[PDB]
C-alpha cells in the first residue's frame, strides 16, 4: 500500500536481490531497509520533532539512496546534491532551503555551508551505532508533505509530496509495463529527476538499479563494458544519451539481449533515434514522455511504434496520466481549441506544491484551478483527441524577417537530412535581435572530397523543408555533440565554442 511498505515487501520476499549496484558497490533490499532504518532512527534522535529538508551529497554512491529513504522515513524530504552541481548553487541551496543536515558518503568538496555536515566515517558510524535499530512508523513523510525538493538549474526547489511521487510511480508502474525483479539502468544524476523514473518503479518492483557514472560515460570502453555486464532491461535515460551510445555499433542486442523496455524523457526524441533502436533492439518496447519537473518527472507518455513512427515524423509525447489533465492556452488566458498551438498547462496530482521559499516565482507559474493545482510550463505545444505534441521551448523561440519559428523545429528538419546523424542550432544574436543561425552537426558516412559539398547537400535538402530564413548561413561538424552532467544538449557549451 504505502510507498515505503511496497519497497519495504521485497526486502522481506527477496531479502537477498540486489536493489543497486554502481561498478563493484553493490547493496541487497535487506541491506537497504537495513541501512536506512538505521538512519531514519538516528535522524529522528537528533531531530526528535524536525521535518527540515535533509541535504543528500554525492554522484552514484549506494549510500545515496540509503540516505534518500532514511530521510523519509524520518519524515525529511531529501535534496538530491550531485557532485557536478558548482558550489556556488550548492551553498544557495543550503540557504534557500531550511536545511540544517547534510549527508554524504563521500567527501563534501563545497567550501563551508550552513548545515551540519555528516560524511564519509561519519555516516558509516551510524549505520553502525544504530544498527538493528528501527524508526517509529509514524514518522514516515505521508500525504502532501515533501518528499523531496529539486532545484532547477536557472535555482528554485520544486516541492514533490508523498502523493505527487505516489501518482507518477503508480502510473509508471502500469503503463510502462514494468514486472518484478528487473535490471533498471540509471543514468541521470539524481539530482535531475529522470532518475526518479527508474528509481522508484524499481524499488516498488523488486528491481536492480545498475548505475553508469561520469568517468564511465567519458571512456567509452568502460561504459559499453558495464552495459555488456548489467544484463539491462529497462533503460531509462535522455534521448542525447542514447543516441550517444547508438554511436557504438556494438551498441546493440547482443550487447544487452535482455532489454525490453526503453523510457525517454527531458528533451525532443527523434524519430531517427526510435528507429535505430527498433533495428538494433527488435525486442524492445520504446516509450516517449514528457513533462517539468514541477509537474513530478512526467505526466504523458506513448508506445513508440513502427506505425507512430510512420504517420508522425514528429514524435507526439503521449497521453496525459488519467488522474491530471492538459490545458492549451493561447496569446491570453484563453483556452486553444484542439489542433493550435498555445502553452502547455497541466493541473493535477502531479503538479507541484510550489518553489520552495519563492512566493513571487510560484505566483508566476503555478495557480489553482477548481481546486486543484496548475503549472504553466512555458512550453508550445497542442493537443489532438488527447494526445499532446511539443513544438518547442516559448524562450527559444526565434525571430528572422519578423517570423517566429521554435528552434527545435528547425533541429527537427535538419536532423531529417541525408548525412546528419546528430544536430543542434546555436542561435547568432547581434544584440537583442537575431543575427542568424549557426547549425552545429555530426556527419554520416559520406563521400564528400570537401566540405563545401556536404553543406550544400544539407543546404539545399533542408530548403525543401524550411523557409530560406530558417536555413542557417553556417555549418560546423564535429564527431559529437556535447552533454551536460545531466546527459542533455550542453547548447551553452555550444554557444561558447561558437562564439570564441
Ligand atoms: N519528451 C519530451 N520532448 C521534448 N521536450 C521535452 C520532453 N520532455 C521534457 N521536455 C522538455 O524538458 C523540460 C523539462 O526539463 P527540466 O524540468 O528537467 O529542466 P529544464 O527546463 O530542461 O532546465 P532548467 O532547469 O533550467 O529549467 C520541459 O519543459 C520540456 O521543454
Ligand atoms: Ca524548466
Amino acid at each position: 500500500m504505502k510507498l515505503l511498505e511496497q519497497i519495504e515487501k521485497w526486502a522481506a520476499e527477496t531479502p537477498d536481490q540486489t536493489a543497486f549496484v554502481w561498478r563493484d558497490a553493490k547493496i541487497t533490499y535487506k541491506q537497504l531497509k537495513e541501512d536506512s532504518d538505521a538512519l531514519a532512527h538516528w535522524i529522528s534522535s537528533e531531530y526528535p520533532d524536525d521535518r527540515s529538508p535533509i541535504m543528500v551529497y554525492g554522484h552514484m554512491q549506494p549510500e545515496m539512496i540509503i540516505n534518500f529513504l532514511g530521510c523519509v522515513k524520518a519524515g525529511h524530504a531529501y535534496i538530491p546534491v550531485d557532485l557536478s552541481i558548482p558550489a556556488d548553487r550548492v551553498q544557495r541551496i543550503a540557504e534557500n532551503s531550511g536545511a540544517k543536515l547534510l549527508l554524504s558518503a563521500t567527501a563534501v568538496t563545497v567550501t563551508d555551508l550552513p548545515v551540519r555536515i555528516v560524511s564519509e566515517d561519519n555516516l558509516k558510524d551510524i549505520f553502525f551505532t544504530h544498527k538493528g535499530n528501527t524508526p517509529n512508523p509514524e514518522h514516515a513523510v505521508k500525504g502532501d508533505e515533501n518528499f523531496y525538493i529539486i532545484y532547477t538549474s536557472g535555482p528554485k526547489g520544486v516541492q514533490i509530496t508523498y502523493n505527487c511521487l505516489v501518482s507518477f510511480t503508480k502510473w509508471a508502474v502500469e503503463d510502462f509495463n514494468l514486472q518484478t525483479g528487473q535490471v533498471f539502468l540509471n543514468q541521470a544524476p539524481f539530482s535531475f529527476d529522470l532518475s526518479v523514473m527508474d528509481i522508484y518503479p524499481s524499488l516498488v518492483t523488486g528491481g536492480t538499479l545498475w548505475a553508469i557514472d561520469k568517468d564511465m560515460i567519458a571512456r567509452p570502453k568502460d561504459l559499453f563494458a558495464s552495459l555488456e555486464q548489467s544484463d539491462i532491461q529497462v533503460w531509462t535515460s535522455t534521448p542525447s544519451f542514447a543516441e550517444m551510445c547508438l554511436m557504438e555499433a556494438s551498441f546493440s542486442e547482443s550487447m544487452l539481449p535482455n532489454m525490453k523496455t526503453f523510457l525517454f524523457c527531458g528533451e525532443v526524441l527523434p524519430n531517427e533515434v526510435a528507429r535505430k533502436l527498433i533495428e538494433r533492439f527488435p525486442k524492445a518496447t520504446i516509450m516517449n514522455t514528457y513533462g517539468p519537473t514541477e509537474a513530478t518527472v512526467a505526466v504523458t507518455g506513448i508506445h513508440v511504434t513502427e506505425e507512430v513512427l510512420d504517420q508522425y515524423k514528429s514524435l507526439p509525447v503521449g497521453y496525459c496520466k488519467s488522474d491530471c489533465r492538459l490545458l492549451i492556452m493561447k496569446e491570453d488566458g484563453t483556452i486553444a481549441p484542439d489542433g493550435e498551438k498555445g502553452e502547455i498547462v497541466i493541473v493535477g496530482p502531479s503538479v507541484s506544491v510550489g518553489y520552495l521559499g519563492s512566493p513571487e516565482l510560484t505566483e508566476k507559474a503555478f495557480t489553482m484551478i477548481d481546486g486543484e493545482r496548475a503549472y504553466k510550463t512555458g512550453d508550445a505545444g497542442y493537443v489532438e483527441n488527447g494526445l499532446l505534441f511539443y513544438n518547442g521551448r516559448l524562450d527559444f523561440q526565434i525571430k528572422l524577417h519578423g517570423y517566429r519559428m521554435e528552434l527545435e523545429e528547425i533541429e527537427h528538419h535538419l536532423r531529417a537530412c541525408s548525412y546528419v546523424e546528430g544536430a543542434v542550432i546555436v542561435p547568432i544574436k547581434k544584440g537583442e535581435k537575431y543575427d542568424y543561425l549557426l547549425a552545429v552537426v555530426v556527419p554520416g558516412e559520406h563521400s564528400f572530397e570537401k566540405e563545401f559539398k556536404l553543406t550544400s547537400a544539407i543546404k539545399k535538402e533542408l530548403n525543401e523543408r524550411l523557409p530560406n530564413y530558417m536555413i542557417p548561413r553556417k555549418f560546423m561538424y564535429q564527431s559529437s555533440i556535447p552533454m551536460t552532467p545531466n546527459g542533455k544538449v550542453d547548447r551553452k557549451k555550444l554557444l561558447s565554442e561558437v562564439t570564441a
